């Protein structure tokens, strides 16, 4: 495909202001409908996931509009992806190739553990991601992937009107199909607000609330909350000096401690690029997607900056994730002038490896505008009581949220979001086709297990996020009883099997493998131990040694259990076939290279001879796979074959849990 540059031609010809140039690329125009089946309130990720999940779901059937205060696609921190995100997006007809020019590559998790009682000592867990043959994991800019949604929510049927607020004093939800009368305007100031007629209303205003707050207080959890800062800083081609032994930059490194721990989050960013070029430049990669461009055909991220006139640049996500009970100094002022700069460099200087592996990065001033070389957020984790009603549901965190750590914001997050857009469509042709009462009735029934769902799915993510901050408090409970549990417990079996049909069915068994009974064994052991030791004080090692014999022992039996056929010892650096932990063990699958031109991180596969970055052909031999232990030509080619392309939906197959196997 040869290159447009429509949008950026339209602004500049009609001096066009950022909201104006996106919206003007919305099927019904630029103006707001009168009318639509659903309005969306929110064009974060989630309200964005679940416009295009019902678009595609059931097409041609949902009028969807989506209202985003923002201007433009906005900073938002949550930046890591999963398996699970990267097979929605393939579904979605985005495969690796075309994401990888616009976000960075994610390979796998790992963890440091730091000794707070001896300076100097950690532990590590290394996991990997998958063969390039088999999917990629994604680090991406927020703006970015709110913009990527956007346009393909546009080319899609939805529309989505940026810069226009929903007006939730006098909004009007009402039940039955009846109708809801939305209000939509560009602020409190504006003198002229419209009305979308509607029958179906969706709270994706994230952590704000903005609806269902209406309907109920916020809810917190027993315990101490969590506490984040953090900045971007830069991102070093060479890793080298990082003072962790066998570090690599592509993956969600975790640096845990007593108190907390830290992300480090490699990825691109595209600031300063005018809005009008970037929806160019995404337009053409989505026409690149469609017409099947191979990846040494695509031309590179940096290239596409040159084509397009955008701005590009590697950064490091950097952030503090810590307890609320955290005893801090009363006076912090050498340390920095604001209060998330004073407690980040604060808790720095704490540790002797935080120092030195920051000893690695320089700050980024103000990336995303004044103001926002430094963040803080205070207690991050609650829940919503009412997630849905009579003409409204909420999705995404409007849901309720735990924890950066593992993701669940966005990947399990998502289960909320693509179970809603499918429940959307009885939902409105239950309100047509049925008087208001018996509608309004059948509806609440069906949104039962909805909200079911929504009421323990929290809870459990906030014992799964206990489970591992207690165990981050001794060097050996974080990797092989927090870390190990995490992934038995959750990991995606059978993920090659999910299509659009099954995905939120799929994704709702999930989650994160925090439901998984034998995990919540091992985790309320451990909590009930742990927290009853004093954040200030180091664990007993008898309550380790405890703890770690319990857990090995829930382990091997189900272990045992699982009839899923993993090759464990490839994929966990730390472990062999049957997750026994190995005290020296060192070899993993190798599945990625760093750039030598540029520093991006490469998946490995033949058909990718120059990195997609910045362009520079790497050798030959270079895009060579390590299996250890060794696969033949036959296993490979069977393993790369079940990865190709999503099944057909059957509607007589039984879908296959990721959980593993129940004992019974
Ligand atoms: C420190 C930290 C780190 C995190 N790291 C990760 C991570 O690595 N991975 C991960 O998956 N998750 C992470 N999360 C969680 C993640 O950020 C959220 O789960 C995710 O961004 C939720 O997005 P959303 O679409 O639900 O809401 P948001 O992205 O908050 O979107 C809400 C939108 O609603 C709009 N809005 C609000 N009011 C109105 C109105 N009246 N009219 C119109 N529009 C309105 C806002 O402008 C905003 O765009 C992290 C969270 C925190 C705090
Ligand atoms: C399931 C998968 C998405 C995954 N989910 C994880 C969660 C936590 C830690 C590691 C993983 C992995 C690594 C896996 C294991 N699978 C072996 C055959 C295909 C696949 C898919 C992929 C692979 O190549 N790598
Ligand atoms: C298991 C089932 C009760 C179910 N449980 C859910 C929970 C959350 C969201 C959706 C579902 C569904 C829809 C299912 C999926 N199954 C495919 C084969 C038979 C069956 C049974 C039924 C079917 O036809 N529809
Ligand atoms: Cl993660
Ligand atoms: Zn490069």
């Amino acid at each position: 495909p040869t290159p447009k540059y429509t949008f950026t031609e339209r602004a500049a010809a009609g001096n066009l202001s950022d909201a104006e140039i996106l919206n003007s690329n919305n099927p019904t125009g630029s103006e707001l409908p009168d009318e639509s089946d659903v309005v969306v309130g929110g064009a974060g990720i989630h309200g964005l996931i679940y416009a295009l999940h019902a678009s595609k779901y059931k097409p041609n059937n949902l009028k969807i509009s989506v209202i985003e205060k923002n201007t433009r696609p906005g900073y938002k921190i949550g930046e890591s992806t999963l398996p699970i995100f990267y097979t929605w997006c393939k579904l979605h007809g985005i495969s690796a190739a075309y994401l990888l020019r616009l976000f960075g590559l994610k390979d796998g998790l790992c963890f440091y553990f730091l000794d707070r009682e001896n300076q100097g000592q950690y532990t590590d867990f290394c996991s990997v991601g998958a063969p390039g043959l088999v999917l990629a994991s994604l680090q991406i800019e927020r703006p970015m992937s709110e913009l990527l949604f956007t346009i393909l929510a546009q080319r899609n049927g939805v529309n989505v009107y940026h810069g226009r607020e929903v007006d939730f004093k006098s909004t009007v939800v009402q039940g039955g199909g009846q109708g809801n009368k939305i209000a939509v305007s560009r602020g409190k100031y504006d003198s002229t607000p419209k009305t979308i007629d509607s029958a179906l209303f969706v709270d994706a205003t994230g952590r704000f609330r903005q609806f269902c707050s209406k309907k109920a207080p916020r809810h917190r959890f027993d315990g101490w909350n969590c506490n984040a800062f953090w900045g971007y800083f830069t991102a070093p081609k060479d890793e080298s000096k990082i003072p962790f032994d066998l570090y690599e930059g592509d993956h969600t490194n975790h640096l845990c401690f007593p108190e907390g721990w830290v992300w480090v989050i490699r990825l691109p960013s595209w600031e300063g690029s005018p809005i009008a070029n970037l929806m160019d430049m995404v337009t053409y990669i989505l026409e690149c997607a469609d017409a099947g461009v191979p990846g040494d055909e695509l031309p590179s991220s940096e290239e596409l900056a040159r084509m397009f006139g955008l701005k590009f640049q590697w950064v490091t996500s950097i952030g503090f994730a810590v307890r609320n009970d955290v005893k801090y100094p009363e006076d912090l002022s050498a340390y920095g002038t604001r209060e998330a700069e004073q407690k980040f460099n604060y808790f720095v200087q704490k540790y002797e490896l935080l120092q030195q592996f920051m000893s690695n990065f320089e700050l980024i001033e103000n990336l995303y505008g004044p103001g926002t070389t430094w963040f803080i957020r205070k207690t991050l984790a609650y829940q919503s009581p009412v997630v849905s009603g009579p003409g409204w549901l909420a999705i995404g965190d409007a849901c309720g949220f735990t924890n950066p750590l593992y993701s669940p914001g966005i990947n399990v997050g998502m289960s909320t979001s693509t179970w809603a857009a499918q429940l959307s469509h009885p939902i409105v042709e239950i309100g047509k086709s049925a008087p208001a009462d018996a509608a309004e009735s059948s509806i609440r029934k069906l949104l039962v297990p909805y909200d079911d769902y929504c009421k323990s799915l929290v809870p459990a993510l906030e014992q799964m996020n206990r489970f591992n901050y207690v165990c981050y408090r001794d060097t050996r409970l974080g990797p092989q009883v927090a870390c190990l549990w995490q992934f038995f417990a959750g990991i995606e079996r059978y993920l090659s099997d999910v299509n659009i049909e099954t995905f939120a069915h799929y994704a709702i068994k999930w989650v994160w493998g925090a439901m998984v009974p034998e995990y919540q064994q091992v985790a309320q052991k451990c909590i009930e131990h742990i927290e009853t030791v004093p954040l200030d004080e180091r664990l007993p090692d008898a309550m380790v040694d405890e703890l770690l014999a319990f857990s090995n022992r829930i382990k091997s039996a189900a272990v045992a259990a699982d009839d899923f056929s993993l090759r464990w010892d490839a994929i966990l650096r730390s472990f062999d076939r049957s997750l026994n932990f190995v005290e020296g063990k060192t070899s993993r699958d190798i599945y990625t290279r760093q750039c030598s031109g540029c520093g991006a991180w490469l998946q490995l596969r033949p058909d990718w001879k120059k990195c997609h970055s910045c362009g520079l052909l790497g050798t030959e031999p270079q895009t060579a796979v390590t299996f250890d232990p060794p696969l033949t030509a036959e296993e490979e080619a069977l393993l790369y074959a079940a990865w190709n392309t999503a099944p057909k939906y059957d509607p007589s197959k039984e879908l296959k849990l990721p959980t593993p196997t129940r004992p019974a």
